């Protein structure tokens, strides 16, 4: 199956899913010169203070923090965006050292870690039809750079030692996501895909252009986790993260001047 290793990790994945190599893939460089101010972008709306998050699970590739997505509790609205957008989950991507592990790279420029909050368009109804469709998911991007901690984290941090290994899950009720935002919501926005398997080509990325700081002992614990399963032979859960890919017919837009 897909991996990160050298076997099953990016430069393999086209061989079952051929959209790899698509026309609207993410993630991707961006160039901040090239970026260019779009005046018809709207407010944009991070609307989180009713969020009811679930559970977290290690899916042997990250781990995800999972919320309840049944009605309109935790909604991203605005900027790029036509409708409403519902948060389901979110995950992060890290390396092995503090030099590696983001996606997105900003002047090729990577981060230490991003932070993916995921959310599907409600006229959709449901997430597995909102990735049919062209406009089905927009996904927030947020930096990690390492420095000071960040308190909000933290909870996240101390829940990992429960999830070590791939298919573990663990209760994690009452957890705000908004103590991972940054103070400012500035950000790049263009048209692209999910990052892992299966690549699809639904998302309107919005890349917060201010990083949130993280203590190197906050990422470190990332770096314990594990992509194996219970009892087989340990696989550090580091580096998984997708290179850059082709900007192809895109522009990336600003929402500042
Ligand atoms: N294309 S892939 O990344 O899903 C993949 C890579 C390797 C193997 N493999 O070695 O069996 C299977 C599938
Ligand atoms: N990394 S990502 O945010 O582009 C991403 C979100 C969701 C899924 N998914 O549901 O399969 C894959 C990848
Ligand atoms: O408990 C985490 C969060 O849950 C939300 O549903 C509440 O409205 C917030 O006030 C709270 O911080
Ligand atoms: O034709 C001019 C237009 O070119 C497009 O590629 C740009 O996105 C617009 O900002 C510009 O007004
Ligand atoms: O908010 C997420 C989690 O944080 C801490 O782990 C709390 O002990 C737990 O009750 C909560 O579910
Ligand atoms: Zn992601």
């Amino acid at each position: 199956h897909w991996g990160y290793g050298k076997h099953n990790g990016p430069e393999h994945w086209h061989k079952d899913f051929p959209i790899a190599k698509g026309e609207r893939q993410s993630p991707v460089d961006i160039d901040t010169h090239t970026a260019k101010y779009d005046p018809s972008l709207k407010p944009l709306s991070v609307s989180y203070d009713q969020a009811t998050s679930l559970r977290i699970l290690n899916n042997g590739h990250a781990f995800n923090v999972e919320f309840d997505d049944s009605q309109d509790k935790a909604v991203l609205k605005g900027g790029p965006l036509d409708g409403t957008y519902r948060l389901i989950q979110f995950h992060f991507h890290w390396g092995s050292l503090d030099g590696q592990g983001s996606e997105h790279t900003v002047d090729k420029k990577k981060y230490a870690a991003e932070l993916h909050l995921v959310h599907w368009n409600t006229k959709y109804g449901d997430f597995g039809k909102a990735v049919q469709q062209p406009d089905g998911l927009a996904v927030l991007g947020i930096f990690l750079k390492v420095g000071s901690a960040k308190p909000g984290l933290q909870k996240v941090v101390d829940v990992l030692d429960s999830i070590k290994t791939k298919g573990k899950s663990a209760d994690f009720t009452n957890f705000d996501p908004r103590g991972l935002l940054p103070e400012s919501l500035d950000y790049w926005t263009y048209p692209g895909s999910l990052t892992t398997p299966p690549l699809l080509e639904c998302v309107t990325w919005i890349v917060l252009k201010e990083p949130i700081s993280v203590s190197s002992e906050q990422v470190l614990k990332f770096r314990k986790l594990n992509f194996n399963g219970e009892g087989e032979p340990e696989e550090l859960m580091v580096d998984n993260w997708r290179p850059a890919q082709p900007l192809k017919n895109r522009q990336i837009k600003a929402s500042f001047k």
